[PDB]
Formats: structure tokens, C-alpha cells, sequence
């Protein structure tokens, strides 16, 4: 049997293969869900990436700064899980900082129109999603958000750290709201896992001393992780996700569980 | 002598004598500071209020969102202080959420270009006032922010509580950019103040249920305060701020002080 | 197919039936876990006691205070699962603080020895038997202690909450240490849940203020967990030392999961 | 005039020069504090030492493990500043973990014993000399502990990381006892500073490993720091201290005032 058997779990946040969304994705149908997906813009390319999972899933256009793909979106998910059926989790694993507020640009030079497009996708929308998809969601249901832990600066990160803060207090607001169907709400802050994005600034992308800043927090994780922290290894993220999605987490709600190898409970 | 004697410092917060940039500002002159003072729409207003204050300060527009204003405030503040001078302390005492993200309209109900509005004055605006008046200030200089405890969730302040996450995040990345010029930059977590917008809620200007449950907050606010709270006292607020901008604390930067009565300390 | 299938685990701290402990092993066997039990003292009751669990264990004595218990633990445990085995799984879940320093005796009149001895059998031993099991544990094993949450201050717990606060500590050293055999360690932090002293002093043994606080705390405990709180319940506290104990949580270590119905993410 | 005209301030810790106690002392002298000095053991030595303080004070023998010392501590303190006359601070700078429980010897290894005599004197002393001095302290007094930020388990500082876990959590029941006689209770975190202990450790005295490794802490330190750390400079540490027991932070109690330089605020 499996740890999702079962379970009907809309799952956002798919672009490629490397997309940390793919991998909750696969394992979560490995375990016996029965997926609904969500894609944003190149829904020709997400379509040829979800034929690579291990079964067929109904795939959905999601732009979350699109009010209408919002209104419409707990209709759409019904119309393919069949009437009469509910969701048992979303997974919420969206994001986007433009590059004036993440990478090389100086803190001070992001303008607010960019930094506020980041913050709509990468904490607001975690709020959208929730109030769309709560209608149609079962009790002892879950929602899962994916984190990148902002409690300290750091270089590059910037504003996604400022959005992630922001994301952190949504969660606990989005868990009150949620408590009143029996659903929980939670993120898993996870460490750094070579996405296309971190692939390209780990590169050379962004040009020598953006990759080194990069190369140096990804050797400190490693390091500062008791059981040591693989950036190329998705799994141990994606498994932390079905957890929470599980039954066996059931009186985790507002939280965050960190699957970072436990490089932040280390200073050095 | 004054705690803050031959100190120059800009206190931006001030609409009316209940402000508890009004005490900030009392409290700093009182102490010998030499303040530059900013406003925002009511000018008129402000100057009546600025009048009340122990001694005559310059008084300076400044709307936060209006680049036009940010890009001549260094300027305009050496004009007011004079050439050759710099200042030796910014005092950010600004917030505003508008009523869809804050109050009895439900957290899911807000839309996004009232919370962004929210998040750019009360959380982007600390960086864009940091950016404007940095080159501006000498080292061994002090940033001082206004916070309310976003670290749990709460009824009624919704997406204040994130803007305010947003806030701590940006101050952490501030005290990084603030470094470079060997000034410090931290908040100030204040327990609930009696100023305009709080006796309009507990007075029942939103209704029953959200006068009843801020009426709570404080109850409980005092109750588990070692040393109590009163909610009509800004003075250890304004207190703390000023031992901010000394030269007292001068090892703390992308912090966080709590003028709370201790009660973030305690449970029940 | 269980969640703990083919995993031998060793569980600590079965008193009653109303034991966090005896839920623990309950849960643990119903999803395939071999047990090894721990106990101490009442070696007659406890025998007693766990015979009333799905599946037949072993029973060892250990008082975590006797050194010579502590030195032939891991021989024991080998003699119980068999030689050339290991356990993939070790639960502490034992606490005490004599009545000096937990209840309602003044925070100041507990003397040291009477706090030494709660520490020593609270914190200290989480980390003896970790030293103790550690030489005998597999890869990819799991070290799951129980705490409740030590960040704030309340009546009557007192030098409870100081252990459990050395014991958060003790956690992070003990993943430092475990990480070296690939072994996680983490704590659960559970709401409070109606064992025979929460019952004792709910029911009024400890006289009426001591009773009227703790109503006071469970009250408040349900009002702000979002998904509520049933103190009646040990069930999803073991569920989620179950899921630790699982394959389903491989990068979290050193770390803190609250079982707490999400009350510690909400203020009111 | 002086940040602390006029007041009484107990000042325990002084050993040598280079303690942290020796500048919180210089410094309060300074601004005008009438001192009263507690020594342990080497009395004849503190002697000397005391006696290039910048004024006259008087010294007293204080054994925190002892009763009898604590037993009679108010009344010698009293007879020290005169019949009539109360403290309006206590500086609490004691701290010890022997060789077992701090440096080289693995984690494991420290005996319970010798954990037991670090967390009396460098946690439950707290509670202890906060008991004997409460009764002679005047409404709006400060009670002020160092702290090491034990948030993050690091390298050698093992039983000494958990005694400061147990001192934060001693601090907020201490704030809860303090506040019926009107008095705060917080602790200042200091940063690595350059005392006789870490001038052995850096030096070499616990071999190569181990002098690596704090060196690579204090690199660390000064590099993570927005401001950056001086090892060799415990001033501003002592200038946080006495910023605690003016009057300048009335409405902060049960807390934790970081004087590291904000080290803590930033993970790279
Ligand atoms: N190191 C890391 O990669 C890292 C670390 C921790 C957490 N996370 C978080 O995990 C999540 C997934 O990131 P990833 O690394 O897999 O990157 P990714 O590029 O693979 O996925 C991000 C997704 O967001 C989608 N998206 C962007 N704007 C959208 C919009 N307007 N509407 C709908 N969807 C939109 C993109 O199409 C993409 O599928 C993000 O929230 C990210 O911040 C990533
Ligand atoms: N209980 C409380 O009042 C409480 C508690 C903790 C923290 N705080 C924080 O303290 C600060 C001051 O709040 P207050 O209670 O004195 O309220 P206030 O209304 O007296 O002051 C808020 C100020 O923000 C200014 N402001 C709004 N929009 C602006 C803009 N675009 N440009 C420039 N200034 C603008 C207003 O003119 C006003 O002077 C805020 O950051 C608030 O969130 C308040
Ligand atoms: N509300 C709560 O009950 C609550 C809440 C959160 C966490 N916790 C923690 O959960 C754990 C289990 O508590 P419980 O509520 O099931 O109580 P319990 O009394 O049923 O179990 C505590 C156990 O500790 C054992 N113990 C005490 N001294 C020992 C010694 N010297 N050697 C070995 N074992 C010894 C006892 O024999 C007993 O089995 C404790 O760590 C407790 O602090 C309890
Ligand atoms: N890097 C550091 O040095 C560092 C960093 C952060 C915090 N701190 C803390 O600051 C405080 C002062 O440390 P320090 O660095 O000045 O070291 P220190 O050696 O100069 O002072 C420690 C003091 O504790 C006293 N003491 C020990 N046992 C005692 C007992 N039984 N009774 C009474 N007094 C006793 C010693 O006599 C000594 O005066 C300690 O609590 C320490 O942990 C130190
Ligand atoms: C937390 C995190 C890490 S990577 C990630 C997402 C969802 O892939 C991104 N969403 N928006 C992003 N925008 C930018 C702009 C520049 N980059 C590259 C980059 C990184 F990928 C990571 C750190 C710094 C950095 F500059 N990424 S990266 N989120
Ligand atoms: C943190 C905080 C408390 S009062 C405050 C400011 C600066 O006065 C505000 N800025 N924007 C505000 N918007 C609104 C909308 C409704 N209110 C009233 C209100 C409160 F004033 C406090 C709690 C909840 C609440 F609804 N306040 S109030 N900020
Ligand atoms: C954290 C927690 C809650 S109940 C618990 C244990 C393992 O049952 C205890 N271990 N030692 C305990 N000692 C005492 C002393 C007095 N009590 C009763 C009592 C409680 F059971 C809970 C709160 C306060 C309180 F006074 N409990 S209770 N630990
Ligand atoms: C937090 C801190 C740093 S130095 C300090 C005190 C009060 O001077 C100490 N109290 N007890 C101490 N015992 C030991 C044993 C060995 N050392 C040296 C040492 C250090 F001083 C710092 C880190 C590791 C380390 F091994 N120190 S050091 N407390
Ligand atoms: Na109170
Ligand atoms: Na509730």
C-alpha cells in the first residue's frame, strides 16, 4: 500500500523535469495519489515534461496573477476529478523574484513594481490558491507550501528572502482559514536544490562573484548539515512533502518543517 | 548632559500628538537631539502638531511611494541641516494597511493592490528611506524602524502581520547595506498603542466582534507582561527607540527590540 | 504495507496505558515496527501494562540515572533483537521534576538538587542514550525525544520548561553526533496531552489555583490551534513520532515538530 | 551627567581585567553608578584588581553554589550600601562548564556530574542570586545576565550551549518574579570576546583542533557581523549592560539583547 493511496492532490509548480514540483509529483504518485497538475505559460513544454512521470494526470493552465484562472480554478479542478469528488491536498510550490531583486543587483536598486510581482507569486498567491481550492477540499486535507528559510540575510537572495518572510506569516494566516474546513496548512523550508535557476547562477550565469557567493553557501549547508546536504538530490524534499500530505502528520498546522539536512539548527 | 546631545536625527511618523513618532520626537528633543521632521499629505496639520513639540525642528514632505520625494530627500535634508553636516539617526515610524487587509474584512477577501500598497509603505518604504539618507549619515550612525510581532498570527491585523514579516526581513538585508557606512539598523517591536486607528477599533468604530477582540489582545497584552502595559503610555516606546539611537546599543544591528512589557516572553 | 515495516525500534518511557509512550509502541507495531521496550522502577506493572499492546516485546530495565544500565543497554538490546541486528529507531519519551520545581511551589524555592535530578532525567538522558544506542544503530535510523514548547514562559511547569529548553539544546548536539552513523535526531513538541499527572493536577491534587491555571491552559491551547486540541488524545502525537521514525522525513534533523494542533503559530 | 547617576548596582564576575564584569564595572563607574562587587575564590587577587576600578567599592565574597553565602547576601549588601538604602541593579556575569563538558572531550563523554556543576553556576544561579537580591532592589531596578546565543549548536562549546538554553528559559520565570517588585530581568548575548578562557582555546591550550576551530568561529563572527566583531574589545558589550540597567529600556523584560556585532541576523 501506499502513502498517499487513495488521495486526490492538486500539485502547482511544474516547468521541467529539475522543477522540485516534479519530484513531489512523482513520488507522490509512486504512493498511490491521483494527481490534478497546475502549469503557467508554457503549458506545450509542461505537457511533454508530465508525459515523463510514472502515471497520466489531468493538466491545468494556472497563471496565479490571472484573477480569472483563479475565479475558475475549483470548477475546472472538479470538472476533471469527476463531480461528486474533493481534493485531499495542494501543493503549492510557485515562485518568482525578477532578477533586479534577486542575484547581482544591489538590495537598495530592485524598484517596488518588481519586488511587488515577486511577492504577489511567491506569498500572495499561496492565499489565492487556498481560497480557491478550501471550497473543494476534504477534511483532514493538506496544503503545502515550499520555503527557503529566511530567518537570517544573506548574499543574493534578497527580496525572495523578504517574500519568503512574508510567505511564512500568509502560511499562519492561511492555516486559520483552513482549520475551519479540517485542513492543515503548512511549508517545508528546504535547502538549496540545483533547480534551472540555481543551475545557471551556480554556472556562472550572473557572472565570477555571484556563482562563488552561490558555491560558498552551498559548501557551508553541506558542512553545517549533520547529515550532510546532497543540492543535487530532490527526493529527500519531495518525500517531506507527501509527509505532510500524508495522515501522519495530523496535528502539524501554521508550521514549517525544515528539510535541510538540519543546516540550520548548526552555526558552524 | 542629554542622551542624545549634538545628535542629528530625522523622525519621519508624525499626523498627530498621539503618533508615537510625536513621542519619539519629544522624547529625542528633550534628550538634545537637533531633529529634521518628516510628513506625509496633511502638512498643514503636522506643522499645527510639530508646534506642540519641546523645540522648532524643520518640517519636510515626504510620501514614500513618490520617487520624486525620495530622490530629493538627501538633498533637501542637508538644505535643513546645512552643508557639511550629515545626520546621526533616521527614525521610520509609518505603517498603513488599508481596510481590505486589515480589520473584519476576511483575510482571503483582500486584493492584492490594497496589500501591496500596505507591504510598500509599511515594509518596502524602510529600504527606500535606508537608500535616500545613508550616504547622508555618519558612521557610528542608527536606523530605527517601528514592528509589531509577526512571529504568531492573530485576528483582525491580517496583512499588517505579514507586511510586518516583510519589515524584519528587509531591516536584516538594511543592517547589511547600512554596515558599509558603520551604521546600525534595527526595529523596535512595540506592545499595542493607543494612537488613532487603535481607539477607533476598541471604540467599536468596525463593529462589535473586532472591538471585542482587540479589547482582548490588550487584556491579555497586560496579563502576561512581567511589568504590565499600558496601552496610553508611548513614553517606554519612545524610550527605547531613543536608547536605539544613542550610542548605548552600539553592537546591535538587524535586530529587533521588544518595548512589549515582556509579554512576547510568556504564554498565559 | 506499514509505515514502520521490517524496522526494529526501541521505545522508552511506557508507565500506564495513558503513557504518550504506550500510543507510541501501539501505532509503531500497527505499522509493522518490532519493538524492544524500556522501563523503569515498577518492572511488575510496566509487564503488565505491555501486554495489552497489539504485538509481543521485549522488556529491559533502564533507569537512565544507573550508569551500569546505561553501560550494558546497547548488549541488552542485542541480546533481545539478536545478534548481527540493529535498530533502525529509539524513542525517549521520560521526563520528571519533583514537586519543588513544577507545580505550586515559588519558581524560587526549588532547591538544585531537586532541579539537577529533573534535568538529569529530562535532558541529559536524551543524550546517555544516544552514547548508549548510537554503536548499535543503522543507517538511515531516527533518535525521537518528547518535549513541549520551552520558548515562553507560564505558571506552574517552571523547571519543566528549563529542561526541555536544555533539552531543545541537547537535540542539536545529539544530531551532530548521530550524523556521524547517518542516524537523525529530533524532538516532538506535543500539546499538552491527559496523562496521569496532567489528570492529577487538572483534577485538583496539586489545590484549586493549580487546577483553574491548567483548565486556563488547555482552554486557551484549543482556542488558538487552528485544527483545535484534544488533550483526551494521544493519537496524532504518536502518529507524528511514527512518521520521524519512518523513511518519510530523511533531511530533517537536530530539529523541533510541533504535534500541538498548531497552537505555538497563533497568539489569540 | 552620568547614564546611571545615582544608582546602586551589584556587579558579580569580576576574575581579572580582561573579565567581561571588569569593563561592565569600569563602564558604570564612568557614568556615575555607586558600586557593590561580589568575588569568588581568589578574593586576595580580585582585590587588586578591583582596585584599578576608576572609584572605590566595596567587595564581597560570593560563592553561588554555597547557601550560607546566599542566605546572608542581602544583609551584606546592606551593610555595604548602608541601612536604608536598596540596589536599582544586578549584574549577573558568572558563567563555568569544566574541561569535560566544554572543549575537547567529545559530548558523550562530559559525566552528569560535572554537566550538573556547569548549569548551577551558569544557569540556576540566576534564579538564585535573583532570590537573595529582589528583596533589597527598588521598583524600576534591572537584573542583567550574559548569554552566548545558544540558538544553533557549534563546535567545543557543548554543556555550556545547553547551560545557556537553561539560562534564557531561567530568565523569562526570573522576569515573571521580578515584575511583582517592579524590576526587569534580561540577558545580553554577547559575542566571542578575547577573556582568559578564549585566549587559551585561541592560543592553543586544548591543541590544534580545537584552536582551528575557535578561530574559525571568530572569522566567521567578524565576517557574518554587518558592523563587524572585535574580539579584543569588550566595551560595547559593557555599554549594552548598561544600557539594560538605565532607564532608557523600561518596557523590556524576560528578554535577550544581542551585542554581537548582528552576527546572528545573517547566515553568510
Ligand atoms: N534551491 C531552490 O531551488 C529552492 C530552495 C527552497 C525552496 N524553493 C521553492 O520551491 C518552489 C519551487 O521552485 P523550483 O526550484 O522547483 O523552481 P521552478 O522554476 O522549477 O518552479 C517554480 C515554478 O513557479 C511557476 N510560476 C512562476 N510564476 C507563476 C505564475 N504567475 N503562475 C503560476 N506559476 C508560476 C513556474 O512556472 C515554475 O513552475 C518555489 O516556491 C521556490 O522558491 C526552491
Ligand atoms: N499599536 C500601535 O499603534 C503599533 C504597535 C506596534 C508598532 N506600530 C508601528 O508604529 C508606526 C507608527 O504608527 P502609529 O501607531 O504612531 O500610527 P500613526 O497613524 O500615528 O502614524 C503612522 C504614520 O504613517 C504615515 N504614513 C502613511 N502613509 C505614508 C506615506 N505614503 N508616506 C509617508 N508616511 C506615511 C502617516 O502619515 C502617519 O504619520 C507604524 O509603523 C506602525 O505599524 C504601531
Ligand atoms: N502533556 C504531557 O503529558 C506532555 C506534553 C509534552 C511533552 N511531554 C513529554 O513526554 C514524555 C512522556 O511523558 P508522559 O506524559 O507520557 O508521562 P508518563 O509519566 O506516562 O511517562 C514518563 C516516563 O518517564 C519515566 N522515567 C522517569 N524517571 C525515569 C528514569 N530515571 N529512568 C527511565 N525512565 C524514567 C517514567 O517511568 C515514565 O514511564 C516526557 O518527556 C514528557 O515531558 C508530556
Ligand atoms: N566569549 C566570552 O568570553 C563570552 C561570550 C558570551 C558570554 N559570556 C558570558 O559572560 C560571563 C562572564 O564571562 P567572562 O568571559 O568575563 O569570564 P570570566 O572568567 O572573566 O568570568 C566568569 C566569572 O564567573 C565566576 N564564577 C565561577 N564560578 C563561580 C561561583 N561558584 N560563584 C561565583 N562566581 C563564580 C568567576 O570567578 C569569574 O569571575 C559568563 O556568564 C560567560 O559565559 C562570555
Ligand atoms: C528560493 C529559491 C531558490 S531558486 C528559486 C526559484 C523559484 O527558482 C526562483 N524564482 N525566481 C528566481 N529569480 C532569480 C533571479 C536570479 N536568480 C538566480 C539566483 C538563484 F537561483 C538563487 C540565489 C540567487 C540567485 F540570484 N533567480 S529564482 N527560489
Ligand atoms: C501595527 C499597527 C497598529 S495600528 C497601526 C497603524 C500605523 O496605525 C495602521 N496602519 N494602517 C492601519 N489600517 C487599519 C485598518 C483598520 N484598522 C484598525 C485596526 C487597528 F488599528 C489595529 C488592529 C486591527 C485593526 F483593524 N487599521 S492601522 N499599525
Ligand atoms: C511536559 C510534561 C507534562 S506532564 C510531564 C511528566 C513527564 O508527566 C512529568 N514529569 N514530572 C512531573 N512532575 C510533576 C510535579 C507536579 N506535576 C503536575 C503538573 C503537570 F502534570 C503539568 C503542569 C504542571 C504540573 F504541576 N508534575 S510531570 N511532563
Ligand atoms: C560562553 C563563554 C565563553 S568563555 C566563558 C567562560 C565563563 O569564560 C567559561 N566558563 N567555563 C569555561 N570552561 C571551559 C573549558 C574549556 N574552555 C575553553 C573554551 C572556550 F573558552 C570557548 C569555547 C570552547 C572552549 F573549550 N572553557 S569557559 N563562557
Ligand atoms: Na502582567
Ligand atoms: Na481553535
Amino acid at each position: 500500500t501506499g502513502l498517499l493511496d487513495g488521495k486526490r492532490i492538486l500539485v502547482s509548480g511544474i516547468i521541467t523535469d529539475s522543477s522540485i514540483a516534479f519530484h513531489i509529483a512523482r513520488v507522490a504518485q509512486e504512493q498511490g495519489a491521483q494527481l490534478v497538475l497546475t502549469g503557467f505559460d508554457r503549458l506545450r513544454l509542461i505537457q511533454r515534461i508530465t508525459d515523463r512521470l510514472p502515471a497520466k494526470a489531468p493538466l491545468l493552465e494556472l497563471d496565479v496573477q490571472n484573477e480569472e484562472h483563479l475565479a475558475s480554478l475549483a470548477g475546472r479542478v472538479t470538472e476533471a476529478i469527476g463531480a461528486g469528488n474533493k481534493l485531499d491536498g495542494v501543493v503549492h510550490s510557485i515562485g518568482f523574484m525578477p532578477q533586479t531583486g534577486m542575484g547581482i543587483n544591489p538590495f537598495f536598486d530592485a524598484p517596488y513594481a518588481d519586488v511587488s510581482k515577486g511577492i504577489h507569486i511567491s506569498a500572495y498567491s499561496y492565499a489565492s490558491m487556498a481560497k480557491a481550492l478550501l471550497p473543494i477540499m476534504n477534511p483532514g486535507g493538506s496544503i503545502v507550501g515550499m520555503d527557503f528559510d529566511p530567518s537570517r540575510a544573506m548574499p543574493a537572495y534578497n527580496w525572495m528572502t523578504v517574500a519568503k518572510s512574508a510567505l511564512e506569516s500568509v502560511n499562519r494566516f492561511v492555516a486559520r482559514e483552513a482549520g475551519k474546513y479540517g485542513v492543515r496548512s503548512n511549508l517545508v523550508a528546504a535547502g538549496p536544490i540545483r533547480t534551472l535557476a540555481m543551475s545557471a547562477i551556480v554556472g556562472g550565469a550572473l557572472g565570477e562573484e555571484a556563482g562563488a557567493q552561490i558555491q560558498l553557501l552551498e559548501e557551508g549547508w553541506d558542512q553545517r548539515a549533520p547529515i550532510g546536504w546532497n543540492m543535487k538530490d530532490a527526493t529527500p524534499v519531495a518525500k517531506t512533502v507527501c509527509a505532510l500530505l500524508s495522515d501522519w502528520l495530523p496535528a502539524t498546522t501554521g508550521d514549517i518543517i525544515y528539510a535541510d539536512g538540519g543546516a540550520h539548527t548548526q552555526l558552524l
